[PDB]
């Protein structure tokens, strides 16, 4: 397989030989084992679905068998629940989810709207009206750190500063350790003053909200703040540019949106099927586990290939077709069962405006085929970290 390899070649190819490797091993079988020793990979949509949804059979704790006497270090940080399974996740969720309803979400729109505005005005004015500039660095990481800043309440002021943290963990050493404890110190700082006094934000509100007489401490909301910034940072501001570049690798797609904007929505579903950001979901067998005509023996480490199920001919009609007027709403990108994405109405909002912002501004977007596109390292990532492009503005 040689997955390592790939993600070492230019982002066009990489795109190709990884998809050609799923299809391959997906035309063949649902599941299957890989080179790594006791890993399998799930490659079949139904299969995939399955894996989810059943969280008994696989655990999304990877200190599953770690024993309870040595299971204090391997032990999930106070208010993080994704690398956990019931019942300890839905006490956790159910209270970060009442605090975070739809009009959370939907209220920062405006906002949203000014800061896209904003940051293309900062780029626009340093290279004029044909503009280069790095699509990721300059536009959908700083969108992408700041909306999630947005949502907590996090001031005006510390916005480039939690920008540039954002940019600085996310893209074990020393640094890594200092940047996740001073987070810590500042979020504690925002919390005890956010509990002081209330403003209309998502702190305040994890920090009033009961769900059966069951409340979050100061502690777990840091570590519900942290987990919000760490799972929606990258993959956010990766749907906004694998947007920009799937409709730009497709000009119908591309003159159709721009002619009619109401079909962006439906763009982005696409993107998020056919090209995900995250690529991969894993979990852990708890037990011995029938999947897909096979057995998977407990102990393994199951790799859940989302972009392969979104392939999958038994699912979608012409799989490998970049269509923005298909129903693509099966897909998976945000997951599916217990650990559904909670930022996934935050991310296409997000997404909607960035790329609706983009395109209104600039009747041309030159994005190339080098080398200078620089999609992220790992093998559960697609997508750009580095992206330079030329804006010329509209006339
Ligand atoms: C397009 C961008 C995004 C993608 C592709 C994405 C994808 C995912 C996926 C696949 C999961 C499921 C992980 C699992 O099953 O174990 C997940 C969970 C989660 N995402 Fe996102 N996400 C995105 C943006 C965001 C944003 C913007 C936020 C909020 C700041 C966010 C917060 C979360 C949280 C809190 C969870 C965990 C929910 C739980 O564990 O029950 N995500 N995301």
């Amino acid at each position: 397989n040689d997955l390592s390899a790939l993600t070492r070649l230019p982002f066009d190819r990489r795109i190709e030989e990884f998809f050609m490797y799923l299809g391959g091993r997906r035309g063949t079988e649902a599941v299957g084992e890989s080179r790594e020793p006791g890993v399998w990979e799930v490659f079949r949509y139904d299969e995939a679905v399955q894996v989810l949804g059943d969280h008994r059979t696989f655990s999304s704790d990877m200190n599953h068998f770690i024993p309870e006497e040595q299971r204090q270090l391997a032990r999930a940080a106070r208010g993080n629940f994704v690398g956990i399974d019931p019942p300890d996740h839905t006490q956790l969720r159910g209270l970060v989810s009442q605090a975070f309803s739809p009009r959370v979400t939907a209220a920062l729109e405006p906002r949203i709207g000014r800061l896209a505005e904003q940051l293309l005005d900062d780029i626009v004015a340093e290279r004029g009206d044909k503009a280069s500039c790095d699509l990721v660095g300059e536009f959908a990481g700083p969108l992408s750190a700041i909306v999630i800043a947005e949502l907590f309440g996090i001031p005006e002021s510390d916005h480039t500063m939690i920008a540039e943290w954002a940019k600085a963990l996310l893209g074990a050493m020393q640094n890594t350790a200092d940047l996740v404890r001073r987070a810590g110190e500042y979020l504690v700082h925002h919390i005890t003053e956010r509990r002081a006094r209330p403003q209309d934000d998502l702190t305040s509100r994890l920090a009033t909200t009961e769900v059966d007489g069951k409340r979050l401490d100061d502690e777990e909301i840091v570590g519900v703040i942290g987990m919000f910034l760490i799972a929606g940072y990258l993959p956010a501001s990766v749907l906004t540019a694998n947007t920009v570049m799937a409709l730009d690798e497709h000009p119908a797609a591309l003159a159709e949106v721009r002619s009619d904007p109401a079909l962006l929505p439906g763009a982005i579903e696409e993107v998020l099927r056919w090209r995900p950001p995250l690529v991969r979901d894993q979990r852990l067998t708890t037990r011995d586990a029938d999947l897909g005509g096979r057995t998977v023996p407990a102990g393994s480490m199951v790799c859940v290939w989302l972009a392969s199920a979104h392939r999958d001919p038994f699912r979608f009609e012409n799989p490998d077709l970049f269509d923005i007027h298909r129903n693509a709403g099966r897909h998976l990108a945000f997951g599916k069962g217990i650990h559904y994405c909670l930022g996934a109405p935050l991310a296409r909002l997000e997404a909607r405006i960035a790329v609706e912002t983009l395109l209104r501004r600039f009747e041309r977007i030159e994005i190339p085929r080098d080398e200078s596109v620089e999609f992220h390292e790992s093998i559960g990532v697609l997508g750009p970290v580095r992206l330079p492009t030329t804006l010329f503005a509209r006339r």
